[PDB]
């Protein structure tokens, strides 16, 4: 009923394990032995549930009894209970009950993964509904238009996934039923929610017309100039395409922004194989919102990565660390098209081509006599911070294919990464470095001889230690994606979480982790 110091230190280590680390039989025996002692530690609950044999009715019954008496786990920790590991309905309900306590802002941060988690729910319960996870998500969406917006588009992407339809038709049918349940709940509610239903329908019609227009532009066989002219001609013709002027609708990419149409004369096609469009949306308040609209292209890996980057940024900010990151919005409107929030910027490759150096760039657009190397101290501070943030973040996420056209710069000093087609250690070339810096970025802050290089290192340490403390949440979110139709995940689903977990070096104390991170940055820089 009570363990000794040696046992306590063992149980404490077990309780410290990452969420998807498998417990040995001995550890399962130990956690079970002292389950009553552990009811006062909310962090031990997930470990106890992992040691239960849910196929033995008497054991499951006792486990559920202890679940009711356990000090409730932190809301975030409940995401683990919605993974593929748990089929016991009372466990999965308990998770939903904890998630009910999260505010709308936090729930939005997990919503992408929770939609994936529907794959592990009871498909008959979802169908027969025409709180479990489906009921909960719909309930929250009917009370928050932003949640409704993302729930709708997340689920409609799943419904149009032809891979799921062929490979797992029952899961495809479930997602159809979720959409039916969602539509059912919206129509049933009050005027505010019924209005939401009409606005979602209006969004879908707008995207449909945009998709049709993109296809019409590409039926053309002319050069890029002729295609831009066609794109602008079809956009300016509101009567046929109805995209120049439409009733106010929430922008699916960022529904807080209401749009009235697309500005026809400024729409152009990117000079790239897939020829995505740059479009400027007319916002409700007379402004402009530029986006990239990709067609014939799967944005879902980018969508996940930008969502995780947004979360990591919010976590850092919550720890009072604003590293000036650029988590631009990404929203798939289907498996073959979607939106990206366009940030005015210049690729580092272009900076080098035209200015020769990042320092030359900053001196042209942010000069200051007595600033570091003649550059505005504010701009340099922003550069150092964002370099540090993306260094740690892209390291944890194993982002590959890091050429200088995928590193973008702003005249305010912000550096950020784009194009996340290679993640989790994948790379076009072999033997990719665990940490991927490049000479030009270090040179941008004045080289290793600058004070800025040490402040860069210090910010990496601080961000690394902060994100380490949220490893349970970050790993839990990735555990809910292991069965997702994401290329670099589906390529090795059973090793996906471990590949992120390893980056945290949770075997190392904070002090050792700082030394490790220092060694990593210096060694990466030494290689140049
Ligand atoms: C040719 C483009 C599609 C190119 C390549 N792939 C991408 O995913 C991507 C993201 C991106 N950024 C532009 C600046 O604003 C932020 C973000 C939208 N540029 N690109």
């Amino acid at each position: 009923l009570k363990p000794n110091a040696a046992t306590r230190d063992q149980l404490n280590i077990i309780v410290s394990y990452p969420p998807t680390k498998q417990l040995t039989y001995e550890e399962q025996d130990l956690v079970w032995k002292f389950r009553y002692y552990l009811t006062n530690q909310e962090k031990a609950l997930t470990k106890f549930l992992k040691c239960v044999n849910w196929d033995l009715p008497q054991e499951a019954k006792q486990a559920l009894e202890l679940l009711g008496k356990w000090k409730p786990m932190d809301v975030e920790d409940s995401l683990e209970l919605l993974s593929s590991h748990y089929t016991n309905p009372t466990v999965r309900r308990y998770a939903v009950a904890r998630l009910r306590q999260a505010d709308d802002e936090d729930l939005l941060m997990y919503l992408l993964q929770l939609v994936q988690a529907l794959k592990y729910e009871n498909f008959d319960d979802i169908k027969n509904g025409l709180q479990d996870l489906c009921t909960f998500l719909i309930s929250r969406a009917c009370k928050n238009s932003t949640l409704a917006n993302y729930l709708y588009w997340y689920v409609i992407v799943e419904c149009e996934d032809q891979d799921t339809q062929q490979r797992d038709p029952k899961t495809h049918e479930m997602y159809l039923n979720v959409m039916r349940r969602f539509s059912q709940a919206l129509l049933k509610g009050d005027k505010s929610v019924r209005v939401m239903r009409s606005l979602l329908a209006a969004q879908q019609t707008f995207v449909d017309r945009l998709v049709h227009l993109m296809k019409a532009v590409q039926r053309e066989s002319g050069n890029r100039k002729k295609k831009n002219e066609r794109l602008q001609a079809l956009l300016g013709d509101n009567e046929k395409m109805n995209l120049s002027d439409v009733e106010l609708i929430p922008l699916p990419l960022e529904p807080q922004v209401k749009i009235r149409g697309i500005i026809p004369e400024t729409a152009t096609l990117f000079k790239s194989a897939l020829m995505p469009a740059q479009l400027f949306f007319k916002t409700e308040d007379g402004g402009k919102y530029p986006v990239i609209f990709k067609h014939g292209d799967d944005l879902r890996q980018d969508q996940l990565i930008l969502q995780i980057i947004s979360l990591m940024d919010k976590l850092l900010r919550k720890e009072n660390l604003d590293l000036k990151l650029t988590p631009y919005k990404v929203l798939a409107t289907s498996t073959k098209h979607g939106f990206m929030q366009f940030i005015q910027s210049v690729p580092v490759a272009e900076v080098l081509d035209t200015e020769g150096s990042i320092q030359n760039f900053f001196r042209k657009y942010a000069p200051s006599e007595n600033g570091p190397n003649g550059i505005s101290a504010e701009v340099m501070d922003t550069y150092v911070k964002s370099c540090a943030g993306y260094c740690v973040i892209t390291y944890i996420l194993g982002v590959g294919d890091r050429h200088l056209d995928n590193l973008l710069l702003t005249k305010t000093g912000k550096l950020f990464h784009i194009d996340f087609g290679y993640i989790l250690g994948r790379d076009p070339k072999p033997l990719p470095p665990p940490m991927k810096l490049n000479k030009e970025m270090v040179e941008g802050m004045g080289g290793t001889q600058s004070e800025q290089y040490q402040e860069f290192r210090k910010q990496c340490y601080t961000a690394f230690l902060h994100l380490r403390r949220y490893s349970n949440l970050i790993l839990n979110l990735f555990s809910l994606m292991v069965d997702a139709n994401i290329p670099d995940i589906a390529l090795e689903p059973d090793k996906t979480v471990k590949k992120v977990q390893d980056k945290f070096r949770l075997d190392l104390s904070d002090e050792e982790a700082v030394h490790y991170m220092q060694s990593l940055i210096d060694e990466s820089v030494h290689a140049l």
